[PDB]
Formats: C-alpha cells, sequence, structure tokens
C-alpha cells in the first residue's frame, strides 16, 4: 500500500496553477511523463485520479470494479442531450433499453445498409474538391465536419443539412456548436451567476428550443407518414427491447438523435483530419495508402465490399487514433472501496480517468519509438495486448458508434485516395486544439485531381 504520486500543489490552488492552459490534456500528458502511470490531480473542490499505463487500465476497465463516471462537461451537455447513450449513468432504465435497441443498428452488418447514404455524402465531398480552382486551397477539419455531420443526418434522421451548399451551417448545426460551446465555457465560468452571462443563458435556452423543435418535428412527420427508411430513426420507431419488450419514447428518440450527432460529428472529423495530417507529412506511408486505395478501389464508387478490402487504409486511422485519439479521455469511478494495482486503495465513488492519448505512448508495450507514425503496427490486430488500445472508451459503455466510424472514415479516406495528390503547401506546423475532442486546427492542404471520374 502506497500514497499516490500527485504533483506539486500550490496551497489552496492545489494543482490548479500547473493546467492555466486551453490543452489541459496535453498538458497532462506532460504531467504523466513526469510522474508515471498513476498521479493525483486535486484543483479546488475537486480530486481525480489520472491512469497512463496498460497495467493500471487494464484494471480500470473491470466493469464489477468501475463504471462510466459523467463528467461535469458530460452533465453540462446533458442539458440537451438528455437521457441519451452518452450522458446517460449505466443504471438509467433508459440508458439499457436503448443500448440494447439500438447495438443491432450499429454492428459490423448493420453497415452495409448505410454504405449508399455514406457514399451520396463523400461523392459530395469529392466533387467539392474536384471543382477547386488551382488557386485554392483545402479547409480540412472544416471539410471533414460538412461531411460528418451530413453523413450523420443523413443514416440517422435522412435529413440533408446541406452543408456542402452554404457558407453559413443550417440553423440546427449553428444550435448544436454554438450549445456545445456554451457547455464546455461553463466549466472554467468564475462567477456563473453574474448578469454578464445573463445573454449566455437566453441564447442557450434559444439553442435548446431549435434543435428540439426540429428533431420533434421530423419525428411527428415520420410517425404520421409511416414512410420505412434505411435510417436509424426507423430502427428506433419500430424496435422494442428485448428484456422488457417496451419501445423507445418520442422523447428518448429525440434524445437519441441529438446524441448521435454530438457523439458521432467532432469525434469521427477529427479521425480523418489527423490521419491526412499524418499521410500528408509522411509521404511514404501516403504513397502506400493511394496504392492500396487504387489497387482496390476499381468501381466508379466504392462498394460495401471494396471498404472492407482496404486493410492498410483501415492501419493508417488506427495509427492515427493511437497517436491522436479524438476523444482524449474518459471518466470512471469506483463502484465499491477496492485497491488498483495492489498498491493504492480507492473508496466507492473515486473518479479515475483514463489519460488515452498516454496509454497509447506506453513503451512497454508499443516499443520506444511512441511517437513515430507507423500503420505497419495495425498489422496484426489480435497481437495487441488486451486493454492497450481504447480510443473508443470501454466495456458496454464504449463507442457504439465504433462500426459506423471506421466505416466511414475508410470509405472517405480511400476515395480521397484514389481522387487527388495531397500537398502540404504551407508546411503546416500541428496545433491541437481541444474542446471536448482533438482536431488540428488551421490543417490546410491543396489537391491535385487525379482525373479519374465519379459514378454512378
Ligand atoms: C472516430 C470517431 C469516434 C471516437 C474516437 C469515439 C469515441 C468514443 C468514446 C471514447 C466513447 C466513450 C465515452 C465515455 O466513456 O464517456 C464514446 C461513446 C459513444 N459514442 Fe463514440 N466515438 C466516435 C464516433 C462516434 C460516432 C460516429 C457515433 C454515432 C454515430 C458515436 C456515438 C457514441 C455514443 C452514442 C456513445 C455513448 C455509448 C454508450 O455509453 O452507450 N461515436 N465514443
Amino acid at each position: 500500500i502506497k500514497e499516490m504520486p500527485q504533483p506539486k500543489t500550490f496551497g489552496e490552488l492545489k494543482n490548479l496553477p500547473l493546467l492555466n492552459t486551453d490543452k489541459p490534456v496535453q498538458a497532462l500528458m506532460k504531467i504523466a511523463d513526469e510522474l508515471g502511470e498513476i498521479f493525483k490531480f486535486e484543483a479546488p473542490g475537486r480530486v481525480t485520479c489520472y491512469l497512463s499505463s496498460q497495467r493500471l487500465i487494464k484494471e480500470a476497465c473491470d466493469e464489477s470494479r468501475f463504471d462510466k463516471n459523467l463528467s461535469q462537461a458530460l452533465k453540462f451537455v446533458r442539458d440537451f442531450a438528455g437521457d441519451g447513450l452518452l450522458t446517460s449513468w449505466t443504471h438509467e432504465k433508459n440508458w439499457k433499453k436503448a443500448h440494447n435497441i439500438l447495438l443491432p443498428s450499429f454492428s459490423q452488418q448493420a453497415m452495409k445498409g448505410y454504405h449508399a447514404m455514406m457514399v451520396d455524402i463523400a461523392v459530395q465531398l469529392v466533387q467539392k474538391w474536384e471543382r477547386l480552382n488551382a488557386d485554392e486551397h483545402i479547409e480540412v477539419p472544416e471539410d471533414m465536419t460538412r461531411l460528418t455531420l451530413d453523413t450523420i443526418g443523413l443514416c440517422g434522421f435522412n435529413y440533408r443539412f446541406n452543408s456542402f451548399y452554404r457558407d453559413q451551417p443550417h440553423p440546427f448545426i449553428t444550435s448544436m456548436v454554438r450549445a456545445l460551446d456554451e457547455a464546455m465555457n461553463k466549466l472554467q465560468r468564475a462567477n456563473p451567476d453574474d448578469p454578464a452571462y445573463d445573454e449566455n443563458k437566453r441564447q442557450f435556452q434559444e439553442d435548446i428550443k431549435v434543435m428540439n423543435d426540429l428533431v420533434d418535428k421530423i419525428i411527428a412527420d415520420r410517425k404520421a407518414s409511416g414512410e420505412q427508411s434505411d435510417d436509424l430513426l426507423t430502427h428506433m420507431l419500430n424496435g422494442k427491447d428485448p428484456e422488457t419488450g417496451e419501445p423507445l419514447d418520442d422523447e428518448n428518440i429525440r434524445y437519441q438523435i441529438i446524441t448521435f450527432l454530438i457523439a458521432g460529428h467532432e469525434s469521427t472529423s477529427g479521425l480523418l483530419s489527423f490521419a491526412l495530417y499524418f499521410l500528408v507529412k509522411n509521404p511514404h506511408v501516403l504513397q502506400k495508402a493511394a496504392e492500396e486505395a487504387a489497387r482496390v478501389l476499381v468501381d466508379p464508387v466504392p462498394s460495401y465490399k471494396q471498404v472492407k478490402q482496404l486493410k492498410y487504409v483501415g492501419m493508417v486511422l488506427n495509427e492515427a487514433l493511437r497517436l491522436w485519439p479524438t476523444a482524449p479521455a474518459f471518466s470512471l469511478y469506483a463502484k465499491e472501496d477496492t485497491v488498483l494495482g495492489g498498491e493504492y486503495p480507492l473508496e466507492k465513488g473515486d473518479e479515475l480517468m483514463v489519460l488515452i492519448p498516454q496509454l497509447h505512448r506506453d513503451k512497454t508495450i508499443w516499443g520506444d519509438d511512441v511517437e513515430e507514425f507507423r500503420p505497419e503496427r495495425f498489422e496484426n490486430p489480435s497481437a495487441i495486448p488486451q486493454h492497450a488500445f481504447k480510443p473508443f472508451g470501454n466495456g458496454q459503455r464504449a463507442c457504439i458508434g465504433q462500426q459506423f466510424a471506421l466505416h466511414e472514415a475508410t470509405l472517405v479516406l480511400g476515395m480521397m485516395l484514389k481522387h487527388f495528390d495531397f500537398e502540404d503547401h504551407t508546411n503546416y506546423e500541428l496545433d491541437i486544439k481541444e474542446t471536448q475532442l482533438l482536431k488540428p486546427e488551421g490543417f490546410v492542404v491543396k489537391a491535385k485531381s487525379k482525373k479519374i471520374p465519379l459514378g454512378g
């Protein structure tokens, strides 16, 4: 039994002077490099335990001992995401109901039914870049976000945000993005009740009404027509929990739809953006991935089967998730008193945070050269030690979207590689902005079309 390592405390401020950054995850990674696989972190009225090694994370992933904790970020997002799957406690009846109903709609098989709609949006991005003039460039995370938002709207509830037809997004997207920003801003608000935030609160209420009005109207519209689509909304309307026999109610369906948008859009666009970053920074890797794309994508548009063939592309995506997992942490609490790693007692209710980018740099698992981009690390996924790679979280609370995110990213990145050569025309210096997610801010490229016809 051992005292938990902890960075220096500064009287009443505790450890907080060490995080005076807008990139706390990257600052926490530097604390972990100094203090090792576990450290306690304290701030006024807050205590948590950050884990970074696979040995201890293997323990924290034991679901009989630890469950998902709702961080404060997730609590503020629950004000519009409600008791959707992301923002609900594992014990809530609606979490378990929605999980059992939605799981089959997110399986690897279910991907065959979404493929045509994902291709629809992916063709639109390819055509946008084909139609650029010679002087222009691409804003990478901005277009990736247009793409992921549109794909989740189409596959999620057969709704077109039409993000490629716009400079300013659809009013729902504007509201959702501003609501997420406000939720994150509230994390660092000293005097939340101060008059200067009256306008913030009013706007937050307006943005939630915009989101709810839209989604409720689409739900009511669909129930009236009886139209059956290939979308998740049809599955929610027709699904019954195998355990209770009950369906989701209309209000819970609204929260799942908002949740899929929130949970899916930034995380998946970050992944595509970092993968393209790594590829333009490693032209030899980019060449091997484009060669696979040209070998495999032999039809004017990709089939479901062809996407499954893009093995190297899949490896590039995993190695981007290893270095910069776009949802960089998840939070747990001890379900009962327990001892972690034989050494550190925990009391029931104690919080742990898994620091996924630091887990992914555990040199005992990956070798000494953990900063290098090498997709070949993933050539044999069965050989990777259990719990070493956790970009989609853990257990029954893992990413329900993982097969959807991966199928979409593979498809898109494979089409990009087939149709364009890319140029890092500004010699872009990586700048990782943190919201609740990671992205390469300001990342721009030029693409030069290979002049290959689309379909079809
Ligand atoms: C590369 C893309 C993505 C990454 C890295 C990612 C990562 C994660 C992580 C780490 C969790 C666990 C959160 C926690 O424990 O607090 C999570 C949960 C979740 N994600 Fe994703 N995600 C991605 C894409 C998506 C997509 C495309 C969707 C939906 C279409 C989605 C929907 C969800 C949902 C609904 C949950 C809550 C699941 C549950 O608790 O039952 N995610 N994701």
